């Protein structure tokens, strides 16, 4: 090696939402294993201009690697272009975008797989017959587009399955509750509420509980957060899909360190796993 300077990794997470908080905690835990590195853990607070300013700062500091969880798929491209031009490795964590193969590596999970797994199980529970209400996450996130696409690919496989409602609750619990309330007030018949993440599903459950209709509707989410697993244990949540926050966070740090140390790195695609009341205790154990 040509020097003995402390190395530095700059991290910009989109925000600290329910799932991403677990990922960030896992990044911080893994980062503690590398005493020859300093880490800068920054939070973009869902603001792409702030994320761009964080990345520009990392470039100007000449950090040894950058980890980004992109706020949106448009600015993601500008970020990767800029960091590539700077000659600094850039690891993309958890959120992908069109153009991701220009980054140094991607660490995350394949979104359409979670929508396919989720809706396959809901279809089984419905015996392939039912009116489906889909809760989109944050519009234009790849996870939103592709979880819903996976849902629809299963729905299109079965003539008795039909999407009757589709709206966004912005990956948010309170918005999920409001959306469910509005859907209930529309009088539309719903057999399953299928949400792009667990927070929205948990919001829908609160609304369904409030009018005594939770036993009449199948509810599904994605992430298998501890909150979701508790709802499943209580018999409120029928389906979720484990996304490995700890694995994504620890692996992103490991890959960034490798790249910072001058090694070529590669993607890490961590599988999604179906969670049902039959295997829920196995996923509690992951926390
Ligand atoms: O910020 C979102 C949010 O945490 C979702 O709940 C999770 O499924 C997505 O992977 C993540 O990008
Ligand atoms: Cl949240
Ligand atoms: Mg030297
Ligand atoms: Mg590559
Ligand atoms: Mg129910
Ligand atoms: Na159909």
């Amino acid at each position: 090696t040509g020097d003995s300077g402390q190395k530095v990794i700059g991290v910009s997470i989109s925000n600290l939402d329910e799932f991403l908080t677990y990922m960030q905690d896992a990044m911080k835990e893994e980062a503690a294993n590398y005493p020859d590195f300093e880490f800068i853990f920054s939070d973009a607070q869902n603001d792409s201009t702030q994320q761009m300013a964080q990345v520009e700062n990392f470039i100007s500091r000449n950090v040894d690697a950058i980890i980004v969880n992109p706020v949106d798929t448009t600015s993601a491209v500008d970020i990767v272009n800029m960091v590539n031009d700077a000659g600094i490795p850039i690891i993309i964590a958890n959120r992908t975008f069109d153009g991701v193969d220009q980054a140094t590596a991607f660490v995350g999970s394949e979104s359409i797989q979670s929508g396919l797994l989720q809706m396959e199980e809901v279809a089984k529970l419905l015996n392939n017959e039912g009116n489906i209400a889909i809760m989109d996450g944050e519009l234009g996130h790849e996870a939103q587009i592709m979880r819903t696409e996976g849902n629809k690919q299963i729905i299109e496989e079965h003539d008795g399955l039909e999407v009757v409602l589709q709206g966004t609750a912005k990956f948010d619990r309170s918005e999920g509750m409001r959306l469910m309330e509005n859907w209930l007030n529309s009088g539309t018949e719903i057999d399953a509420v299928v949400a792009n993440n667990d927070e929205m599903a948990l919001g829908a459950i609160l609304a369904l509980e409030a009018v005594g209709k939770l036993d009449d509707v199948i509810v599904a989410g994605i992430d298998a957060t501890p909150a979701a697993l508790e709802a499943m244990k209580e018999g409120k949540l029928d389906v979720t899909v484990f996304q490995d926050a700890k694995g994504q966070g620890a692996t992103s740090v490991k890959v960034a360190v490798q790249a910072a140390n001058g090694e070529d790195v590669e993607d890490a695609m961590i599988p999604y796993e179906l969670v049902t009341p039959e295997n829920v205790e196995e996923y509690e154990a992951k926390y």
